[PDB]
């Protein structure tokens, strides 16, 4: 049976935690995240002990215009090895989704471990995740680059500096698309994190710069080593100065860093291929649940001219969508589709990550008209490139 | 001294050749390439032996709008270990610019050693190279991909289709923006390497479909990975068709290739974490070399409405630039510039692989209005992504 | 500015030394290696935070003829990431060492973080650090190698056994050059490591003979390593006796060890190559702060016959050197010099690790006279191999 | 039984030779080297098959003092795998040493297959090899460094410069110790490895000055690797002018070289540390088939003064040993023995390679005198650092 978890369920679901995620925080810490976990946010699937759990938590997401939607945040989804290919999943996200529609969210986003699974339940990857690797001995900045004239820059301790970390974080989150509210009982988390742990990660120090910081840390294993935990510059002389700075550790051989495939830092540099991508990979995925609400709440670019058509998502509806003015209208129609697409495509296009034109090609996005295609893709383009806030 | 080399120098330079470059392709085949070096085209420093050597070929760039600009193809740029650190690299580079100038060539373009030479001698990079490695073994093409209904693909020879090869590639080079002609020389050289080497390369398979193919070869060291060296699709369906028989290929792990980051075969998969991007470089680098004649040849976005601007490349002149209904008129002026840039960044920004907006962010593009770095960011975009042709 | 720290400073000395160093051995340890810097040892930059800092301890440093000089040592060098390539190292290096001059320290001496660092401060190579890996599965003793005939060696835990470890260390560091007085601070310290740490460290045991100990734990990652942190021995008696011991370690496959180049144990088995060298590295480094007070400390090899010489340092006088009965008497001169070199250089001779004929051949040291080179060879040699005692 | 092989012998030793050696030159090279071996040079056990062979080759070994000894090289040493532990190795050493001896070799010499084997025919390990790896891309020459200010060096083909390598090498054989005269035969073998294999070794390049060359491929495997099989400087200017050419082979990372422990390269680098120890080994084995034809034959340091003492080797005769002016007398006496030691460590001092003291710290070497021990560590110290010609 399917059931809202009472207070007697948490641990039989920290048991089913601990043993479906090795990087499972542990029952301390996910107590503290279960305060951002609404009333009615979790399912629980009892055969007796826990076999299957999952739930959501109360976000807020920054899209294309500086636009803030309330978002709700899959996590914690788990079915027990006993109870695999039993339909679990498919029922605990039916349901949620069910809960989630009601409430009034019109979004849902999530973390996935696999690529394979969400697709199917309406998510589509809509951030990328981009790890770059400086050879920071080769490393010199580049003529143009600013802040080559004291230091803007403080090395300081992450634990004693909360309140401006916030403040700049804050700023941040709102100016992005992709940002996340980080609320306060993840800054507690976040800088607990910071600590040194005895067998596990070394302690972590910050770069402060008015306009921005650096959470980094040495590799435990690889002690030439510095991984960039989070970078976050509200303006380009902020991003530059902790660059600078980082690129300082003399003591390392490579500063390491997932960051957005527009990241600027290889041209600070004079030869931008000391910049190396390592690693790519989907960061967040959305769940469109209510089309119009979702098409009409973003901004689009002021660049392209007024344009109409009709968007058919895949049994999620028909719309007049007309664009213009960086504003979309999106109304219900019974007229002849000139887009069709199924849900996860429009949760892809949603914050400007992924061309119309690459998933046209991969027909993924269905169109006649090439004009429209262009159109689309210039529409849905975001101003400010799309960055991953914090995983969830 | 600094001379064109006569038919005596080129046993010299094979050795400064051998010496320099370890995938130096042997004096027979550098005797074919030689055929594309124009009268006037090479310049070798003797101290006597060659200590340095520079050529540019007559090379066919397509540029955004489907437009063919004669472009010099910088190429054999080598410098005796014995003559570092004595200007020889910029002597050759300031002569062969000079000539290449005065024959009436809009742009230069290379394939770069290292990232940190050229940017000094206006070279920018203007294409991504993308390894993608597909684990095959979990491949499975999404309900929405083409051709999954005969098969319209055939396992080939090479050397026995090579008129069907020429013909789809003719057709994808026209349409593609970094597409270069493959003279016949070329083609030669091409299907040589096909072939298999005791103690070298395996042999080279082809996949053929009406309007693509695939040229891939099983690696010399790792018998369970197959290479794709060359994949030109001239259709959507042509290009997942070539995909699934790809996939087809059920003695591999892995099948690797060297593409551009808007290759949608990642969006033919059921998990598009499955393609996975396991190395990305700098492809091929322009340098604008008559700043008016480059930017009026090219088709610019039709989405951006009529806008003017003053351009100024440092030490390469200032220009009214006027950009409306996909074309750009680019005359001399003497007003206020408005956007400031070193000829590297043009060169960057010219066939629509980088943004102006993540180029203004490095500072490597100067402006204060951020109205006019949105509309060149849609301007210069590019409609047809742009891919790299073949190194040279 | 540049100023000795208040007690005030030491918190945020610590922070930029858990920030430079990767070993910092934490805010307690370092608070007892502070025992042993001087009033006025230490200088600090504030921008306030602190963003460089020097130390130096006071030192006792064997040398060749058992001479015991009061050297002062180098340490907890840093400069904030934020604050590169703004002259404070240089600055901080110009201040201790007038204030070690002043205070009439004949020579100071380093561990080096990089080898390129601290030859333009003066500071030359003076001992090498030679890791041996032997093979004990294979390891035979040579019929010739003392104690193959009860074992004078027990099996001990180390904190059981201070008393005879510190008097056997204090026999070999009076008799070798480079050998360092172990104050009981850093008897304390060694000791508190040779506890087993949760996610850290193995035990460590000890090896003990009348006559030598060896200090030696299993690989915290490879099992099948036993690695010997010190081996002091005194007699060649106790040197063979401990290596038939750790021979006898018959659960490892390896034994390392960090030695110098003259160690014996080669010579030991029946096969020489089994004891592999594995890792050279620079140990300590010396800069000679009054070239005569130095050359006179030092005992010269009896083995060469009476020689004068006029020694030039560049920026450190002209000397009038005579060298006989293994006595060197060094007094000022305006006479033209026979021999020219850098104060690293001499550092370098200092301890007989490195030939002049070698530094010679690579200009280091300028002569006109190869029998006076082949004098100052023979002179400058030691009769017992100089080793390294202890990092700092 | 044990014969001189006939003509019939050789394709069975070629056979043994090759399952015993995976590096076997193969017939023809082998049949090449033949020509350098003396009739009655070679041995073989018949059981009819070849089931045991060794041979010695004539060749002339500079030994201290630019003395030129003839020297029976041992080589081609084999016992079939269906023969081991029969005494077939003691059978056929004892018998080339019986003629070895008869034919008035005062030395024989070898290159140790394994360092196990050798010692208790009475050869002791004379050569160390030392590899040294540097990362070029860091390597930068010292100010003091030879020919910073035309380059004397040239990058050339080897075939097309044998007399200029065969003159340098000539030079250089004669003023090192461990110099071997290299045959017009052997000079034929090293210019047909220089050529490129097809799935073998690459092409090899020279760098050519008038006073030294190096030879130099690029790694079959490690491309970023180029490995100098042999630099001969007969001056300090040409080892710095070779040095700064290979430095300058800028598409490599790192440049390796086996070479001796004295090399000069590290202090001719801002940083010694680039110049990393690699692999260190035994060289060149010496056997003294008679001890006062050897010991009256080398020349001794100059700067130790005359002294007198009694030496006996372990079944090799006890003489009244001389040294003074650089030159011993050594006569037979039955006057007590002050210095005792087997013939293998006798070969071990020889050319200086291994210190007296060394030897005596491990018992190898035998006195009651350490007086004695300096004189014989400075007398048979040599002016010119031992370096290892080629492997035979
Ligand atoms: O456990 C979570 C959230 C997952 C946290 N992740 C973010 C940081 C990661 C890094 C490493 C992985 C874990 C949780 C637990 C209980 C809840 F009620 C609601 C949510
Ligand atoms: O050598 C070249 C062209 C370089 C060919 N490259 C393309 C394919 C590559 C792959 C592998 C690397 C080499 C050459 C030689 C002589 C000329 F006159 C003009 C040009
Ligand atoms: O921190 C040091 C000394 C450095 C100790 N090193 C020796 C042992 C090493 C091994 C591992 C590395 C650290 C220090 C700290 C504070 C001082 F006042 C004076 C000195
Ligand atoms: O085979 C040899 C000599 C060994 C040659 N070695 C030198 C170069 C080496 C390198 C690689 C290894 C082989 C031989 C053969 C027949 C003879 F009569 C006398 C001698
Ligand atoms: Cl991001
Ligand atoms: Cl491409
Ligand atoms: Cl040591
Ligand atoms: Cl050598």
């Amino acid at each position: 049976t399917l059931c809202s978890p009472t207070e007697d369920d948490w641990p039989g679901m920290f048991l089913l935690a601990a043993a479906s995620f090795t990087d499972f925080i542990g029952p301390e810490s996910a107590t503290a995240w279960r305060t951002l976990v609404p009333t009615d946010g979790a399912v629980v699937v009892r055969d007796s002990e826990v076999v299957g759990m999952a739930l959501y938590m109360d976000l807020r997401l920054t899209v294309p215009g500086e636009v803030v939607l309330p978002t709700a945040g899959l996590s914690f989804v788990a079915v027990a090895p006993t109870h695999r290919r039993r339909g679990l999943l498919r029922a605990m996200c039916a349901e949620l989704h069910r809960r989630i529609a009601d409430s009034g969210y019109p979004v849902a986003a999530l973390h996935a471990s696999e690529g394979g699974i969400y697709g199917r339940f309406g998510y589509g990857p809509a951030t990328t995740l981009h790890e770059l690797t400086v050879d920071r001995r080769f490393a010199r900045f580049h003529a143009d680059a600013p802040g080559g004239g004291g230091s803007s820059v403080r090395l300081v301790r992450p634990t004693e500096h909360r309140g401006e970390f916030e403040a700049i974080y804050e700023r941040w989150r709102q100016q992005v698309p992709g940002g996340l509210l980080r609320p306060q009982v993840l800054w507690d988390e976040l800088l607990a994190e910071a600590k040194a742990a005895p067998g596990g990660d070394r302690e972590s120090f910050a770069l402060l710069h008015p306009d921005g910081y650096a959470l980094y840390r040495v590799d435990r294993t690889d002690l030439k080593l510095a991984r960039v935990s989070e970078l976050r510059a509200v303006t380009a002389d902020a991003h530059c100065a902790l660059w600078r700075a980082l690129i300082g550790l003399d003591s390392m051989e490579r500063i390491s860093i997932i960051t957005h495939p527009q990241d600027p830092l290889p041209h600070l540099l004079t030869d931008t291929r000391l910049a190396r991508t390592t690693w790519r990979q989907d960061g967040l995925w959305l769940r469109i649940m209510n089309v119009p609400a979702a098409l009409e709440a973003r901004g689009y670019a002021h660049e392209v001219g007024e344009f109409s058509t009709v968007l058919e998502v895949s049994d999620g509806g028909r719309f007049a969508l007309k664009i213009g003015d960086g504003r979309a209208r999106c109304t219900p129609t019974d007229a002849a589709a000139e887009i069709e697409m199924d849900r996860d495509v429009l949760g892809s296009l949603y914050l400007g990550a992924h061309r119309a034109s690459t998933l046209a090609a991969a027909n993924r996005l269905r169109t006649k008209d090439s004009q429209l295609l262009r159109r689309l893709d210039a529409a849905f383009a975001s101003d400010v490139p799309v960055q991953t806030a914090f995983e969830f």
